[PDB]
């Protein structure tokens, strides 16, 4: 009577296959649950809120802050001192002065902030001006104390520079992270400014900069996990249901073979 | 006779667990169906088709367009006017002249397009030359009218610049998007050209540029969704099958306990 | 007796639905198995091992290699020749001399390697100095022959340049790929150095460079496939179990309708 030994063999092979599938599903779901996957989405926005460009001039002085639309850069009429157009907020924080310039809105009309500095430097030998871009300009002027908020952004918001003698076309764009947080990233483009001034007044450098928006989109980053635990739990129920089914079918076939 | 109340309790708990799994699977599949995932693939290509580099010189004049292999840049023999080598297509579109230069093929042999401009500028004060790279040069010369095709690429294809006085080593690479579309992206590298000319003829700037391919690969972008709706529908069938099974086993156990 | 024709019709529709689900699950799992998905993870590291910056000066000579902490760049006391501080390894490979400079550790203290070159160039007309960053400096000095290891890194590790007359603030960061491999990527920032030297000794250029770490993180890249084959095999078992179940329920309902 070797029929019950063969029935125990096919039941042992069926529970071995069910235990192998139950190990492999839990191992694969834990492996896809360990490493998350970033998912990108481009939300279109027709008009941005006006950001703040917190420039840090050491001894430089702002000479222009004129907005220009539709990529129309005119020739500058003189490298002396004209009057500003945009609203500047000169504030002194300590964690240094931060000449905050209100940035551009209206991305579809291509608005830029052409600005121009000048510095007769004598102590430093690397002509740079740092800056830092935060998300909203009205949050600065609608604050009860500006030196708390600019201090707070001097720890988290990152600082780039531009050079002395070059127009630095800065094209910024937003990135929103979920999981909320909103940060900037820019791409400079250096173009040499040829001096056609007399050589008596060429001791002072000139710092041009163009800040515009790149494209009317906001990149959205969501951290997503590609493992499904509830589905995996169900899949284990469908395995543990067929481990009973195939054992009952083998118990029927083991008696039907000697009928 | 409180046995039917306990059978209705275990059947209510089983259909509550089945309704909870049927809500959670549909919610998880809709959440993973909302946010897609970009998938990158690097198709290797041994030889690229020759692209077109649509330069926009304002008043500059091309002085060289010589190909060089194996990263061999020779010294330029004179900053005057030699003769060109590559094929230029001077065409006038309006949406400006677009001196289209046929780009490099043979990425494994490291072919580049060394070019040199010159401009005695008097009206502008930012020495830049814009350019724009489209995917195939033979599509321009095999067109019935070139001002339709260049006008079409002046809306979609993006424009970078290079400066006056610097060699701008542009290393381009393709990106193909699926979901078809093919676009470029480049990374410049500015190196200062020191003038060793007499100072009588230093009124005109010099614009050097090097266009080569970066690596023999084409990055392929496919938008992929990590949710499986057919599998989810099946998983719901396996849940709604075990909601009957466990209720039948509870109906057997409720009568077997008082046997 | 048209009841068996209707039972064969509902059994044919049930095996058609089961064959459609069994085709669609295998097609969706093969489609999500064809295209893999890159997964990013940022492992924090409090202190990096010191890398090697394999500069290639043609005829330039190193004049300083001083470390500075906490973004404190002092004024350089003279553009002549001071003495070095960091350890340089001048070695001659051929696949050229490779003046290997030991890079910075201690990312949280913001350590940089300020260096300064000088070259009275007469044969070349593009003032550039190439470099190349490998992962560990002690692997070079703890090698039995340095010209094998530098040869081997001259094929795989990529080469950037910096210019003559500009401070090039290089901010490097690691990327580790799995599937092991470790590579660098940097982002330069060019700032013009204004010469305040007498014009008799301005025939030689000056090459400044700053090498620091960007942020205390190591980006980890794992290639992950979003398809689950074992789960798909199970899902097929749950489909092929319900194809029997619904056929048995239709066989019960076809006799219960004429009871």
């Amino acid at each position: 009577n070797v029929f019950t030994v063969l029935l125990i063999l096919i039941y042992l092979l069926l529970t071995a296959l069910a235990a192998f599938l139950a190990y492999q599903t839990i191992s694969e779901v834990l492996e896809k649950l360990k490493n998350p996957v970033m998912s990108v989405t481009y939300q279109e926005v027709d008009s941005f809120p006006r950001p703040g460009i917190a420039l840090y001039p050491g001894n430089a002085q702002l000479l222009s802050c004129s907005h220009y639309y539709h990529n129309d850069i005119p020739p500058v009429v003189e490298p002396g001192r004209p009057q500003e157009i945009d609203c500047v907020v000169t504030e002194v924080t300590y964690v240094k002065r931060a000449l905050v310039v209100r940035g551009p809105s209206e991305v579809r009309s291509k608005e830029m902030v052409f600005m121009q500095f000048s510095s007769n430097e004598t102590g430093e030998d690397f002509s740079a001006i740092s800056y830092m871009i935060f998300a909203d300009f009205t949050d600065l002027i609608d604050s009860q104390n500006k030196s708390r908020f600019m201090g707070e952004c001097e720890t988290n918001c990152s600082r780039w520079t531009f050079s002395g003698g070059f127009r630095t076309w800065v094209k910024m764009s937003l990135v929103k992270t979920f999981g909320d947080s909103v940060e900037f990233r820019q791409e400079s483009a250096v173009v040499k400014f040829n001096d056609r001034r007399p050589a008596a007044e060429q001791i002072n450098q000139l710092y041009f900069a163009v800040f515009q928006w790149r494209d009317p989109y906001i990149q959205q980053n969501k951290m997503i996990v590609t493992a499904n635990p509830w589905s995996s739990i169900a899949i284990l129920s469908g395995v543990f249901m067929a481990l009973f089914k195939a054992a009952n079918f083998a118990k029927l076939t083991i008696q039907w073979i000697i009928r």
